[PDB]
């Protein structure tokens, strides 16, 4: 199966920028979409950003529209999210994620702490 590896993140104050990455290990030029769920305690994993196996097509949730980017690095299998003027309520945990086939089910990496001070 998939194996996502996930660097980056960590302690930021409000207002600064991190760069979380995560990788297909040992793909290239692989097909999955990749992309970043965020978790707080309490409630369901939610879809932050997304990028298809392309790099053609891209999807945010509102909340982080016009501040973070995710890109991709075709070539080393390897997505980026970078994540500008970062607040409070961007404490989260975040989890690569890639889609199982068709089904709506993902693949998981192991999830990166981002905590804004």
């Amino acid at each position: 199966q998939v194996k996502l590896e996930e660097s980056g993140g960590g302690l930021v104050q409000a207002g600064g920028s991190l760069r979380l990455s995560c990788a297909a290990s040992g793909r290239t030029y692989s097909t999955y979409a990749m992309g970043w769920f965020r978790q707080t305690p309490g409630k369901e994993r939610e879809l932050v950003a997304a990028i298809n196996w392309s790099g053609g097509n891209t999807h945010y949730a509102d909340s982080v529209k016009g501040r973070f980017t995710i890109s991709r690095d075709n070539a080393k299998s390897t997505v980026y999210l970078q994540m500008n003027s970062l607040k409070p309520e961007d404490t989260a945990v975040y989890y690569c994620a890639a889609p199982k086939g068709h089904t709506g089910d993902h693949y998981w990496g192991p999830g990166t702490q981002v905590t804004v001070s």
